[PDB]
C-alpha cells in the first residue's frame, strides 16, 4: 500500500514504486567532515524571516508540517550556494524512538536525536509544483537537534501537538516565528540532493548547519506521542520517520567554514 517507515513499506521498499530511490543524487547522506571541501567562494547565508506568516500545522502521516504563506517574498532564503530567492513554504522534523537516532543526515556517522527541515522553493519557477521539476527548484535548510537544554522557541510547537495527534488533523498556527529555531552560527555544509521522502525528486540544494540546536528530553518525548495512523485506526506511534543515509556517488560536500 502507501509508503511509510515500517518493516513492510519502509525506505528499503520505496524503490519499487519510486525508481529514483536508487538515483545519483539521493539524500540524506553522511557528512564526512574530513573530506568535505572548504569553499572560499561560498557566500554567507541570508535568512530573512522577519515577515514570516505561519498559517497551519498538520499531521500528514509520516510527520507534522507547519505551513507558511508563500504568496509573496515574506520569509526567504538567499545567499550561500543559492542563486535567486527561495520562499519558505513549510518546516517539519524527523525523529527517532531513542535519543541516539532520528536525524537523516549524519556527521562522521553520528546520528542526532532529530532533524529540522525548513523547505523553500525557487521563486523563478512561479509555484512549488514547477519548482520540484527542476534541479535547483528547492533549498532545504537542515538543522540537527540534540537532547540537552530546552529550546524556548520550540515550545509553542510542542504544546499544539495534542490537537493534531492523528493523520489528517490540522490546527491553526498563526504568528509563529521560525527565527526561534535557528542556532547562533550559520556555518554550513552544502551538496545537491533530493527529497528524503517519496517522490524522492532530485531537486534539492541541501544546506545543513554545523551547529545543532538543543531541545529538552520532555520536548522530544512529545514528538514521539504523535500517531502515523488516522483516528479510529490501530495506534502506531510516529517515531523513526527517517531515511537512512544514501551513497554519495559522484558528489562533493562543500563547507562554508574551515
Ligand atoms: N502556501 S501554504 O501554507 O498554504 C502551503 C503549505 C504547505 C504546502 C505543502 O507542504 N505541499 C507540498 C508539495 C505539494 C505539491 C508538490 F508538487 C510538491 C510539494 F512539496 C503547500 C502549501
Ligand atoms: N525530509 S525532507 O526535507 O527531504 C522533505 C521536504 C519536503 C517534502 C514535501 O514537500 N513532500 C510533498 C511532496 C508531494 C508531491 C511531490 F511531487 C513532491 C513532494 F515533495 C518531503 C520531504
Ligand atoms: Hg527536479
Amino acid at each position: 500500500h502507501h509508503w511509510g517507515y515500517g518493516k513492510h513499506n519502509g525506505p528499503e521498499h520505496w524503490h519499487k514504486d519510486f525508481p529514483i530511490a536508487k538515483g545519483e543524487r539521493q539524500s540524506p547522506v553522511d557528512i564526512d567532515t574530513h573530506t568535505a571541501k572548504y569553499d572560499p567562494s561560498l557566500k554567507p547565508l541570508s535568512v530573512s524571516y522577519d515577515q514570516a506568516t505561519s498559517l497551519r500545522i498538520l499531521n500528514n502521516g509520516h510527520a507534522f508540517n507547519v505551513e507558511f504563506d508563500d504568496s509573496q517574498d515574506k520569509a526567504v532564503l538567499k545567499g550561500g550556494p543559492l542563486d535567486g530567492t527561495y520562499r519558505l513554504i513549510q518546516f517539519h522534523f524527523h525523529w527517532g524512538s531513542l535519543d541516539g537516532q532520528g536525524s537523516e543526515h549524519t556527521v562522521d556517522k553520528k546520528k542526532y536525536a532529530a532533524e529540522l527541515h525548513l523547505v523553500h522553493w525557487n521563486t523563478k519557477y512561479g509555484d512549488v509544483g514547477k519548482a520540484v521539476q527542476q534541479p535547483d527548484g528547492l533549498a532545504v535548510l537542515g538543522i540537527f537537534l540534540k537532547v540537552g537544554s530546552a529550546k524556548p522557541g520550540l515550545q509553542k510547537v510542542v504544546d499544539v501537538l495534542d490537537s493534531i495527534k492523528t493523520k489528517g488533523k490540522s490546527a491553526d498556527f498563526t504568528n509563529f516565528d521560525p527565527r526561534g529555531l535557528l542556532p547562533e552560527s550559520l556555518d554550513y555544509w552544502t551538496y545537491p540532493g533530493s527529497l528524503t521522502t517519496p517522490p524522492l525528486l532530485e531537486c534539492v540544494t541541501w544546506i545543513v548547519l554545523k551547529e545543532p540546536i538543543s531541545v529538552s528530553s520532555e520536548q522530544v518525548l512529545k514528538f514521539r506521542k504523535l500517531n502515523f495512523n488516522g483516528e479510529g485506526e490501530p495506534e502506531e506511534l510516529m517515531v523513526d520517520n527517517w531515511r537512512p543515509a544514501q551513497p554519495l556517488k559522484n558528489r562533493q560536500i562543500k563547507a562554508s567554514f574551515k
